[PDB]
């Protein structure tokens, strides 16, 4: 039917826009602010009662009080009886997990599933998300959760942007990244390799263009090094693809330091503010992936809509 | 003999009190935030069938010490911890804010969040004092001690105020009516309460004391207290359990004419004495501790928390 | 067009008043006990995909009635309703009666197992007016509506207490300062509150009117007319939205000094108002109707129940 | 060795009877109405850490019973006892009269219902003696334990009952066949059947005693009638042995006018009034029954405490 | 217009037989075990926003049917079907092998954790055909709909069994009493009883032909002792009539031993294999009696609607 | 001093294993299924009060071993147990067939579900070993331990391998990347990853001994193509360690085929029958690990054990 509302957080606006924007409508009236005493404020401007909400709110930026932002937003919504609220989380906050693994076991995500029974109890009845760090985040939840892919849009770049992609190849900084990477060195029909901590690199990388390709960056410490052994097996150029580019710390200083030809992100989380000082950072927009998702969500215009035919 | 006290960072002071109290050392814990503003906790200590207590107040970057706090309860849980009692000193997001929407009421959103939060961690069990509202305690389905300072600021009254059995307690707005009422009855002294402004009640020529459960910005409590000093109030106190003090209230209190403003420890108040020469702090640790006690029921069925002398 | 109104035994008068602000008959129920004092309920009609109200408020034997309630809204969500809706007017079990143990609070108890009965009953949503504590909306994860009588009661002041324009609004303890206050601010007045007797404002010689959220065996607020009296008031009203009225509270007020008693009808009055000539009923089955109205969302997704009169 | 045991309005002779049999005294607690029939609990001492059991019966003014078991529940558990068990001798709600709708089945609401009630009030495990149909205990998901007259019954009966040898166990409906064949089985004697629609008698019963079973007694229309019918068919005598005695409405004139030798009960719910104004009733006491099933709900003695090895 | 019906693989005749009353297709799906054991289901179209219902009968390998059924509701319900439906013609464990005990009763362990499976699964409406004891219903909360097969049993003895004027209807054993009397009410003929304790009857079969009528016959050795004493007693000839026809074990070979003029189930479990081997099973189609239900709870015709008024 | 360890039918080789290492017999208890397939449970003793361990895995006919866990579970729950622990050396249903999507991923149903049942059934702990994904652990409330046979794969190597301390750790897809450099890292040795799209090999083998190192082998296929392989590029012998033998369908047949010098697994599943076919099966006991995972849990000892510090 038609009842449908966007609503944004503070997390990122100009996505919530964009999104807005290809759905062809206008965000909710929000007013979210904090109190001198640090209590986040929500007032919901509009009737949300018998509507379909989708609040967009990313996990990036001072992430506790975003995550707060968004849960009381949601539970604000199912209060005033609208039919169903979605979080639209493009970047889900905490689900790494950096351990010291009990060597004998392994460690539990209580964080990622912390936050997964925080959006339960508040009432989110649906999740659209993109590149979980863990796919079975997926499973910390009864509600259906989308978990979107970049790939496809990746790929996409790189046929368009590097030019010698036809004969390059892919790296994954770390053990834990391969199948990202050979998923995309298999759409690509190109070759791949893998780098693993002194620091060691499987596969022939020398001569031809290598894009390491991660979920995510933070820190970047990993990335820079795995440039620095990429150029030291003989790799023409160096490119870095992450979905997620969080950038915190000296994130920034390492990149500019660094030797990669071009960073490339997704708008999950805000850019704008960290390309003014980092002349190698570049975006891939996906707000049609997410605007995509909320309209097959809705279910409002065909009942077998696929989700894979639209074009991107 | 299981019994184990964690901080979170808060408030860490008031934890080594209640932990002095019960003869005990804090619990090791790293409690930090990561690069990008992830909070990171790891219990470093083994809670495998142990009574944990965790203390965090809800002062601070609110939202950092409420995550912190719910990671360390459901990291405690999944650790097999017999139980784990969230003390939580000043319960955050308990005051409604709203323009008073007529022909209804706004429902407590932001408190049953959090209570819902704190349940779904898996705390067992919430130690906290002089809640906004009583009623919150019925958020929950585990247990809840909504513990007074009353007891406390009754002998603080007693013990430091020359004039107190001739005083006169005031409330700052027509809500806090119950609790002056009920300070006054039990020291056998006159009411007034104070309205957005005009005052009910007659104060001139004696003590006047301002009670109310918190002071955030100031703004209230220092137009009543203005307002006690122009009707003849011989000199003006200012006494909340949970002092928040956000934005101007030091630069409120200072110009304002209170002879002291008495908060208790509930919220680290340290700081915000070297910025301000009127602020005393009531230590309310005893109280937290034993109800902690209370809770463990390591002596004995029948103690009870009131026969203890404070 | 799937609004169905059912009504429980507690008070059937304001659910027909319901039901005729809707252009609706009440549906087909039967509400009986049996020999042992078992509550019978049979539902008389297909309820089948439905947006269901039941009203039911919490007087007369509030135990039964409230067991028929929960009994109701179950079978009407095993016989697979849309929506089950408690109307509550009067919501039993909110007012604590904790002697008071000062190092700390005693819980509600009892008004969060009502509150837990109503959703395990399989309630989505609850319309009441005035909770004893508006908390108490709190105590459920379903949306409650809290309604108030205050619009009634300030339209019925200014209708007939011809000085309302002077006046002076008193609580009968410290606990209802807020909502005395409130009526104050709306009506321009002066406000005053009574505790313990103590007084504390200014009644003089003008009209004061005793405001408080319900009256039960009325004790409070007779002792407080009689102050007002002493304090020289020209006449002492008493209004409240809930008028439960039980034990002495009819025989009190008859000896006590008010002008009238006004109460709203969440709770029936004709058998007091025959043994009591004080009391007037404000009627707000509008506010119950036009909440009621407001949940189905039939009009709009803008319906805003504050621009009806 | 913290056991507590408080009474309801309920039944308090039994109450106090099974607080005999432990060794124990009734908890204090103050159990009335306010003026406006609010039911009125407290607690008169402290149950902090303490394995509770509260006794209340299914008879009475049933809803002011049941609304004080749940109040009193509930309270326990957030005065941090223990554990909580409802001893619930006569389950209120048990019995569903319908008319199944033809083509389908009644659910049991009621029964169902007042267990969600005790469940959402506290109640971690029911005590209760012959449930309408076993079934209601699958109605709970804590443990529920569903103790039998049977044993007090079969002692009853060879102890008063001369001829019971050579007597007939009848059921008065088609429902109650498998509790009679038991008793007959366990007897070694014969039974009989009635069936009503104008009765119907399947079985001998001529020049023998005849002991008319079933599980309850409410208005005793249905036992009056297969007393007149056993009659008819040349039984010397006719007894009736229910394990709930309610006695609702005109039973008690319907007992004075019947046929019966004696109508035996048990004390689940309160009989001196009743046996005041009619001399056939008798009761057989299940104290100690209540008593043994509380004892092993707490765990005292030992692990391997078998309730089938207890005296009677 | 959005309904949608699907098969497991336990009984496929009746899906399409349902599917087939209601004007539909089944719905495409392929359920299969892998390799190791696992059971795969995967729903070959778009379920979302669909009244879904999935057709699985507690016959068969009954956990590998259990899994099957609980991993497609579960599919469906993360898939953002509206509504889903078990229709379970046979409920899996509702009988309980019980001991019985003295003293007290054993729980229905396994048929409530069947419910709270279905339950979790994310089961929003059960429907089912005579379940073994009508308090299964109340082991949800869910809508449960237990259907009666009793109106086509009614059918098929006034159209096959000629001197039904005359005849009677007899329980096999204690229990199934209400069953018996209720069809004999139904028809105004006379009811017997067959208990084991040696087999006693009680009631007159004596040159008329008995028909034992029972919810299901497993392996069937009580149904052909009964029906070795009916024939003792004097029966003209005697009928079998269940709703389940499990036959497990030995049944084939009892009944075909047996003196059975027929056996007559209805099609809630498959029989063409069984019919194969046994030449007096004979079925009653009830696929018009649970498809009438599905389009009942769908409701799409009128909220008026009840479906006691459908021919059969 | 309330542990009673019960076996399932799914192993007890294993069952028995873990209660001799902790000096306890297995509890008595009948697991057997009726003629109807229906799976039949009885506790043989009490466990009112007791810590229990059932073991189970997730071999054999999986959903017969899943139905039986879930009602031994409930079973005990029902009697009052102090606690239920699932030991699920091998957890069911935690492998992913989804052939992912291009632009998002599947869901884990299957394996949620089976956590749903796990906890609806009353489990309040789980023991297991080496799970497929370690975010299955997040799947739950209650707490799971995911246990690492790494350590006992570590002995084995270096215990069986001689030239081991210049052999190379293989994986045969992308996936297991992590856990072959984990393993390297520990024995400081090379790693290399073999990848289908045609098979590759990243990384150096040749002249040096390869292990094969992975989490399960079902079917097998993947192992001895990789094998094959690694003869092709000049591996001295090859080898595979996985945790989990499952080893169904052409398992066996496609092993004595394949080039391996030793397939080695642990006891999570039973191995004889397997072993009496295919002779290069060779099983590491890792009954200490789970015993010593059961002592950690129950907390008998004292409140610092360190699962670290006991050795294997
Ligand atoms: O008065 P009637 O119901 O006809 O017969 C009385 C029965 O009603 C109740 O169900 C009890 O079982 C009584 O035996
Ligand atoms: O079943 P296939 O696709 O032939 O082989 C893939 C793997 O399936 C299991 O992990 C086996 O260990 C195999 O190596």
């Amino acid at each position: 039917s038609p009842n449908i509302k966007i609503f944004s957080g503070s997390s990122h606006q100009d996505l919530s826009q964009k999104i807005a924007d290809r759905l062809g409508l206008e965000l909710g009236k929000v007013v979210t602010k904090k109190f001198s005493n640090q209590e986040t404020c929500v007032e919901i401007g509009e009737s949300v009662r018998g509507e379909d909400v989708y609040i967009v709110q990313s996990g990036c930026g001072e992430i506790n009080d975003n995550l707060m932002e968004l849960l009381i937003m949601i539970n604000a919504c199912k209060i005033a009886s609208a039919s169903r609220v979605t979080a639209v989380i493009p970047c889900f906050p905490y689900a790494r997990q950096d351990k010291k693994d009990k060597v004998g076991e392994s460690r539990a995500p209580i964080s990622a599933k912390l936050v997964a029974n925080m959006l339960s109890v508040a009432g989110a009845d649906h999740i659209i998300t993109m590149d979980l760090h863990a796919s079975q985040i997926q499973g910390f939840f009864d509600i259906p959760v989308d978990n979107l892919y970049a790939e496809p849009a990746v790929l996409k770049w790189i046929r368009e942007n590097i030019s010698e992609w036809r004969n390059c190849t892919i790296v994954s900084p770390d053990a834990g990244g391969a199948k990202r990477v050979t998923s995309i060195a298999d759409r690509l029909n190109v070759d791949f390799a893998l780098i693993h901590k002194r620091m060691v690199l499987v596969g022939d990388v020398k001569d031809r263009v290598a894009i390491l390709v991660d979920d995510m960056a933070d820190t970047c410490g990993t990335i820079c090094h795995a440039a620095d052994k990429l150029l030291s097996a003989g790799a023409t150029r160096v490119y870095a693809i992450l979905t997620h580019g969080i950038f915190s710390g000296p994130a920034i200083s390492r990149i500019n330091n660094a030797c990669f030809e071009a960073v490339v992100v997704t708008n999950t989380i805000p850019q704008e503010d960290k390309m003014k000082h980092c002349s190698k950072i570049q975006v891939i927009d996906i707000s049609m992936i997410l605007a995509e998702a909320i309209r097959r969500t809705h279910n409002g215009e065909s009942v077998s809509y696929l989700f894979s035919h639209v074009p991107l």
